[PDB]
């Protein structure tokens, strides 16, 4: 028997700031958070049609600055903002804590490169597409302002979750 | 800020063969069992639109037959089924709805009275008799068919709008 | 890549007058037809929701080589008597038959469904139907294109067989 | 040109206790009402698709014993007769026409119904009451409120109507 | 009883050309509009889920310059929220904000009217109003300020909804 | 009697890499594709609703350099609306514009083809085609013009869903 449609947990990483809420928020209402009000945990849900099958997103957004939400989330959103090239570096390094809390080389994840509509950038798109062919992973820009590429990388993450299984 | 859609656990009690995993099959797969295979536990989720609002329901189907004060102890709502040919079901409901009581310590849980296999020709309880011991427990009576889905999601229904009453 | 929903090729076959039209017209328009007008060959397309895949049904309703044409071409077929006529009870094996030997398969995708419950002459007993259909490995169900009942079950248990033979 | 989803203004009229309202509610919120609560004016909205079109159904049930405002607003008519109940049958011809009257109109797009068909105490034969509707021009569906039968049919049915009358 | 989903009658205004209208299309047909055809009245309605309850959005698109100004009170006595509008390439638009928040809040006799600040054509380059003096002026109003461009989607979904979230903000 | 949804079907045709697969994938997919792989011919589907009423598209996304093809002439016969496009920076796409215009009416024999320009990669700063320019083009064909973005999704719907209205407007 089918017993209800399927479920995905996906879990959004990255630095303080590079706005891993305001994309969140900005694909479950449809509303841009101008604000900066850090996150300490926040879950949120959505019913959704990927590739004709309807799924239910459960959605973690975690906070900037843990081994519990690791071990239950299916997918990775890591997030850089493409003005803050610190933000960059660090993603190697929640790369490596969900491999070893997963004890696991093959875990679903999207790179993403956020405020794509800022003037400011500081992080080139070749680096990151170079990064992201290095680890194994897709790369999405995104602006949560314009939401461009919003839907795309919460959808690309998806498809990497039905991959792996 | 709104998190996702709202959520109702609802629970599906009642005496063996009444028709509890009929009429959940029914409501999420729009298809009627046949057979009789008698149910340990099963967990079972459909979003749905009530009244303009969008929710999800979480149904548990129990066995006819601790781990029952577990559930009893989680569930907002409860379905209380009976078969319309079958008298003995209906005098057991009583008993299902003291438990669930006890194990939640309330006089006011959200429940409804659900008489399935209105279908079938061997009527023995009377629509009126199964009115008036709704009417006792201040609950809605629903006759249901899993067979021609006949007020399968009305039943469903209208156990959520017993939850959002009590939730004011 | 996703290119498009999934299409489900669906034939309905059984002798004259049984319903088959009334049966696929309650699905796509929500309407009981009292008229009996017969078909020579009519298509059909829905969009639905199915165990939380989306798909386009694709439904030939036929009348009571043109035939091996729909055969050879069908995913799966709805098998459809009247529970008040013995005879075209008596007939589903010829249909099953036929799709047998164009389809060159003992394992076609296949329901059986008793048509016009809703009337009280019945002369097939919904026992015999069962052993009918447990006899070919196939589910059965009753329907009444008048009232609705079991007509999405009967359309929607046929695309969960083709599902289970493309396995 | 397209400013939003295509309105029909449907009108529920017949005899006190017919079934206008459980009807109107069984389609809004796939209920069945079974206290007899008399109407006095109530209004209902629902947004559905007929035929590949999108559209907003607003719907009028009215009181069995009261007008001609509400006449002169509907586009399309539901004209209820309940099929244990001789005198709401030969009252229909009453309804149609002061419809007729109040639109000033030979063609006005109606369906007639006849509810609680799920009665065994039939005292209309369907044969008369397909006669009546062939004579009026308009088409005739069996309904029943409590199994949901014909309810869905008989309200996309009228909007077929109103379309058909609208194109020329 | 539930009697069909939930009504709320939205009212755009604002200044001749600040897009209105582009706007108001954008959300019912996802379409475009570049050509400017001066609006007199017109009226949009469509069915939307906010926050997981279904509702049903009458649109009212109000003309720049009113005729005659009956026409004008009426709609903002019937309006239960309403898009504030101006042009972030017209300084203008923006100054008269101040003016049809004052007429609203004269017919409405209230402080407190559900209102959204909308500055829109924010893909357009020549930007003559910065961000930050509307964000300012939409906090000492109390009311939520949003970017939009009728042209490339951006927030118009957001503006719609954010002014329905506080249209039942002020009905608790 | 109703058989089932109304279906259009729509034919993508332009110059090598401006962009015809990755906006019908955007439509389909909601996914950018970033790298470049070269179409031979590919078919999708997709319901939608437009102006309320329910359709099925069936979209044809055809390759930039073909020379003379029987097969392909085949399938703009069968076509019943075309979207051309072009990019934004570059100029050669868009002198090729005539050249699509020129075949489709030969394969229809038809003056009156239903028909939607449109300028891709208008999220790029390499603009050599002006907006003025393309709608000048447009309005002398007497067909709608729609800048459009794969990357960033701006007009990808509006495109689509302007043309299906088009192919109605030649149907009535
Ligand atoms: N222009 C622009 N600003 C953005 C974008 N995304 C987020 N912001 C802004 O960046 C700031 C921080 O966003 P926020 O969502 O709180 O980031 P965060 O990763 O969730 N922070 P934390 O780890 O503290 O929870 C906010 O002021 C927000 O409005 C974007 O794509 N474009
Ligand atoms: N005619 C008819 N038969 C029904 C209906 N509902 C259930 N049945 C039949 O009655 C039997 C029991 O149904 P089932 O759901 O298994 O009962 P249950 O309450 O789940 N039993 P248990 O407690 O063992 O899990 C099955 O044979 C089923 O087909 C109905 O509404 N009408
Ligand atoms: N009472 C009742 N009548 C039915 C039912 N199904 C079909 N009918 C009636 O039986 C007649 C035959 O229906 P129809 O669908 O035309 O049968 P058919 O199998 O398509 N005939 P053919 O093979 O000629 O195309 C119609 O008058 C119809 O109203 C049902 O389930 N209940
Ligand atoms: N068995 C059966 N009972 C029905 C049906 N329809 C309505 N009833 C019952 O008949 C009674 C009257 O129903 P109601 O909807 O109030 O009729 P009405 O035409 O609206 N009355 P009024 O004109 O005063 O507003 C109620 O007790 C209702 O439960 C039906 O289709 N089948
Ligand atoms: N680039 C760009 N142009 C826009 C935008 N919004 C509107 N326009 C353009 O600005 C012009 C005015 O738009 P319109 O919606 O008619 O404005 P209005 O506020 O309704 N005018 P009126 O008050 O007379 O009815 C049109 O040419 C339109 O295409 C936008 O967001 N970006
Ligand atoms: N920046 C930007 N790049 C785009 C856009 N659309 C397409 N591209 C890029 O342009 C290249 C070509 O895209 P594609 O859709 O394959 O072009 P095509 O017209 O289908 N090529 P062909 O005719 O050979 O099949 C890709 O690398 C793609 O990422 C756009 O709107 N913006
Ligand atoms: C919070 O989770 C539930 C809660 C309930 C629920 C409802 C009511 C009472 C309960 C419940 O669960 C715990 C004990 O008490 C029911 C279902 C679920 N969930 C569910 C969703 C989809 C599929 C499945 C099937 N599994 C077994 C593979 C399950
Ligand atoms: C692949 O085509 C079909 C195939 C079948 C089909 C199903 C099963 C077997 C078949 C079939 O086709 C011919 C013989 O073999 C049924 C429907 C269709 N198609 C269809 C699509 C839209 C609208 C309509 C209604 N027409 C009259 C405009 C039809
Ligand atoms: C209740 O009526 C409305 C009310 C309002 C409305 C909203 C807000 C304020 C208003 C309003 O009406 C008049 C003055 O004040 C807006 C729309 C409508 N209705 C509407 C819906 C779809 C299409 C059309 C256009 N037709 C006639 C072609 C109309
Ligand atoms: C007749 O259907 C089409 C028609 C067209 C179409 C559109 C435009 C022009 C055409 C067309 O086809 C015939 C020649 O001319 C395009 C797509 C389709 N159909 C379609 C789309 C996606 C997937 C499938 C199943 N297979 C291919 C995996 C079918
Ligand atoms: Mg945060
Ligand atoms: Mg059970
Ligand atoms: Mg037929
Ligand atoms: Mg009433
Ligand atoms: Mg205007
Ligand atoms: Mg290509």
């Amino acid at each position: 028997a089918f017993q209800g449609m399927t479920e995905y947990k996906l879990v959004v990483v990255g630095a303080g700031g590079v706005g891993k809420s305001a994309l969140t928020i900005q694909l479950i209402q449809n509303h841009f958070v101008d604000e900066y009000d850090p996150t300490i945990e926040d879950s949120y849900r959505k019913q959704v049609v990927i590739d004709g099958e309807t799924c239910l997103l459960d959605i973690l957004d975690t906070a900037g600055h843990r081994d519990q939400y690791m071990r239950t989330g299916e997918g990775f959103l890591c997030v850089f903002a493409i003005n803050n090239t610190k933000s960059f570096e660090d993603i190697h390094h929640y790369r490596e804590q969900i491999k070893r809390v997963k004890d696991s080389e093959d875990v679903p994840m999207v790179l993403v490169g956020n405020k794509c509509d800022l003037p400011s950038r500081t992080v080139d798109t070749k680096q990151a597409q170079d990064l992201a062919r290095s680890y194994g992973i897709p790369f999405i820009e995104t602006s949560a302002k314009t939401r461009q590429g919003v839907d795309d990388a919460f959808y690309t993450l998806v498809r990497e979750i039905r991959k792996h299984k």
